[PDB]
């Protein structure tokens, strides 16, 4: 397989059942490492990913936690180092979204999503390091960002906020800790194949839609945001850090402006 | 008498008593605007700052709330409403910080800073929108970031976090309002001679330290960013949104670079 | 009389008899300054717009020069510095465009936007920092940049590598020459109604598109861009250095993602 | 080896006889490519390179050329075109730099600076592409900025320009060719132990300075910028484009800010 030295390192990825995660988790197994599957309540998804990564040449467990609550982040690290007897990598994936007008949107809605996507985040990325640093382990974070950590996103102030927090989140991280060789990444995805963009992708007008904003023309697959994390987990990687690797087929370069318009 | 138009507008200001915020209430007093004191602790401080605003040529109240609490926030928008019969321009200028090594930052500091300096500056904006959008007013909203918006800050990741989605946030507000002629702008302060800053500053190893990391050499004066404020405020800055202004003496362009070292 | 301290003061404006170039002309001439304009080609606009700015309270001379050849641009500050006799701030505001598809832009046409936007601003601000040096006095240049120092531009590869080489060229200046007091800016206009534009705005059509991608939603003033350039010239902005200050109506915030598309 | 779809792509690149580039035609020669290696005058390296990339594993030729000279990257693209059959990845690695005061840096040493770094980047890409779009290649461009393209370089403002505007050509060229499956992407090196920098780092105190700019520690490996380059190369960087890669230990992160000063 690619990435030889991802061999048996322990990954840790929160939401790891759907979508983006359970597809990291899928590479990872690839790449036969020991994948830790975080996820809220669907106990089922979870499973199912358990065994893709056995199947794909990985070994794995599943973890229940709600990463708005300190202690099932905590748990979940303990249980990670518990079973497999390390930590190795650190992800960050869970998410949540809903489009609002900002001028109401409500601090309850507000908070779960700061406190869900930036919040969990800083949670998880604090129990991991705090764990590189007791045990003098090199180890790696990687955040799930979005093109939205630059792209603002009218209807989604929650979620633009909660990204933009996220980028100076990481990049502090990396500082702080590059002395102790504990790098700290964010990976940017675009629109990808996902369960929570089914929806939207449903209506050929919405999909048609989002793909004029995709200069490349189609929707990422979640496997092409996957090779981004096995990159970025990798000792090929090594002199990477503090970075955020936008993998959106062009969104971020302003797709308004193709063809000379403006 | 500088900007005109400023004249007898309402300036809502958060944490107006004490640096940045007191500077920034003295100011629009000096163009006779009618500021509107938020203030958290200390009413003898607040007292004193309406004074100057007063003496400067203004009208100003002063209104106890906490930016953290909803009620405060809204209450502090309707307030300015009864006192002063509109809001024309809302400044969110609250903030605190403390270092902590960030593997070591506990939940309810993060939660802390985060609800201060960025939920606060979610809220304020809010509801100046809010009153904006209902009451067809071209208003305006600055948001007070840092130059830790761009600059990450270990020991401070809360801070940086909080400013970084204060970014996305301003940028999402300015998108999303700007076909209704609503304005969103932040202001990024370097190293600013305040009381956020006076034990650092005591310590004259600590002022040459910071000092020796501005490009044009001295600790900013409050009075330096209220100008940006009042600029940014008044229909001089008509087709500027969406921005942040760094009034950092060159923090940002990377200290440590200077005379070619790299 | 907004700006009293730039009363007096000697500004040299390249390309300054038509658009951005002339409407900053006039207005500092609005703040009574010392205006000396360049212009290449065309005596009879130059002429005219030397009126202007004597009318609106200012003092002018007009300088014939092509920013592109060396000589000119030294003779230009040289000249500035016999007729008025001195230099206060340095405006490099020449630039041309054109559209290409880029894998068939050739060589001549690449140079000659490159050595006009970049190598001349580059050369203009040589020549009055070396003034500012040698003189000990604390300058100001104002470099005049475009949303496209950041948002791509097919078509346009060589006007938008020309406006990212100012900005680093802007940003290099402002963090050299810091501790000396010479602040360095940019502006960064978005679509204006200017010379530059009349042929694609004339076409109804396209100016229906321009305004589109505005989310303030029509084309910018050459005013509002002058105002920004009388802020930063002066002691307003004194801790004001390295930016880039942005004048679109929001063209930078990703115009394609209004209403929360993508 | 590693990325096994890299596997007989013809490799193009400039300066690739020694320092980075030379290391990346090592590394694509691990990953059994045909590379073509640019080279200015000394022939006896470029020899040498050839024989690495085939003892690695790989097919090499070697090209003279001067990346200022539009024939000669004309001739390079041509010849790769002419040997192996086709080209699939572009590589515009040559550049050079050297410090002088701003104020004093003459004309002529603007332009070399900016032909070399900027202007033959440009070319070379031009050609790829072009090359590219007749053919109906998902082709691949790599060019090599620096975190110069971000962070500035006072006493290298022609250096420091030429990235900032490689920066906003490689973007445009991204958005553009992007509906054609070309991708488009810089890598940003920090301070690596090449030839250029094998004279700065004698000096032990030298090597200690630059290092303390480094958050990681120490000075990057070629071979960590060639494994992003064969990353960014392959199909699994299929959805990244338009992006910088820094692999600079931290550098970008503002190295003056660790340990919370500031
Ligand atoms: O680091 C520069 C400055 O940034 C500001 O945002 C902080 O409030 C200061 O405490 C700090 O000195
Ligand atoms: O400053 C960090 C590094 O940047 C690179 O672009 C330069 O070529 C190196 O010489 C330098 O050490
Ligand atoms: O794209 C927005 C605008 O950018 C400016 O820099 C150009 O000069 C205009 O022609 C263009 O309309
Ligand atoms: O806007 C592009 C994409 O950004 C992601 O952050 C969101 O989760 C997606 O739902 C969205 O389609």
């Amino acid at each position: 397989h690619m990435y030889t030295d991802l061999k048996d390192k322990v990954v840790v990825i929160t939401g790891g059942s759907t979508g983006l995660g359970r597809a990291m988790a899928v590479r990872f197994g690839q790449e036969e490492a020991k994948v830790v599957i975080n996820y809220y309540n669907n106990e089922e998804e979870a499973l199912d990913a358990k065994k893709e990564v056995e199947e794909a040449g990985g070994q794995a467990i599943i973890v229940q936690g709600d990463v708005t609550k300190e202690e099932d982040v905590v748990n979940l690290v303990q249980t990670a180092i518990k079973e497999f007897g390390t930590l190795d990598v650190m992800i960050n994936n869970a998410g949540v979204e809903n489009p609002v007008p900002s001028h109401e949107l409500s601090l309850d809605n507000w908070n779960k999503v700061i406190d869900t996507n930036l919040t969990g985040a800083f949670l998880g990325s604090r129990e991991a390091i705090k764990y590189f640093v007791e045990n003098d382990i090199k180890g790696n974070v990687i955040n799930m960002s979005s093109v939205h950590e630059m792209i603002p996103w009218p209807l989604f102030v929650h979620y633009a906020a909660s990204k933009g927090g996220m980028k100076l989140m990481t990049e502090t991280l990396a500082l702080e800790y590059a002395p102790k060789g504990i790098r700290v990444n964010n990976i940017g995805p675009g629109a990808m194949n996902t369960p929570i963009n089914a929806e939207k992708f449903a209506d050929p007008v919405q999909r048609a839609d989002v793909e004029s904003m995709i200069p490349m023309g189609y929707i990422g697959k979640p496997e092409e945001v996957a090779a981004v994390a096995a990159f970025l987990a990798s000792s090929q990687a090594s002199y990477v850090t503090g970075i955020t690797l936008f993998a959106d087929g062009g969104m971020t370069k302003y797709p308004s402006f193709q063809a000379g318009r403006g």
